[PDB]
């Protein structure tokens, strides 16, 4: 995994949670962020960077700057509780990926 997502993000219900996705100049490429729910098809939940599908909450944000892309969950939920995944698009080159963290509410 060529991009470091901490293992895990704990809080309580109705906090902020955020996830952190770093690596080298991954400010040049685009992040992508999954929801991954084991045994459930994964999710985007915000593209380009920033941008939310349409059927996301909007309480799902993200950012990407400098070597880090960050997913904010604010006032999250106990559906929210799942893996997140970080990937990265460039114009040319594959995709890289993070290794995920488990969200957990609580």
């Amino acid at each position: 995994y060529e991009l470091t997502q901490p293992p895990s993000v704990s809080v309580s219900p109705g906090q902020t949670a955020s996830i952190t996705c770093s690596g080298d100049k991954l400010g040049d490429k685009y992040a992508y962020w999954y929801q991954q729910k084991p045994g459930q098809s994964p999710v985007l939940v915000i593209y380009q960077d920033s941008k939310r599908p349409s059927g996301i909450p909007e309480r799902f944000s993200g950012s990407n700057s400098g070597n880090t892309a960050t997913l904010t969950i604010s006032g999250t939920q106990a559906m929210d509780e799942a893996d997140y995944y970080c990937q990265a698009w460039d114009s040319s080159t594959a995709v890289v990926f993070g290794g995920g963290t488990k969200l957990t509410v609580l």
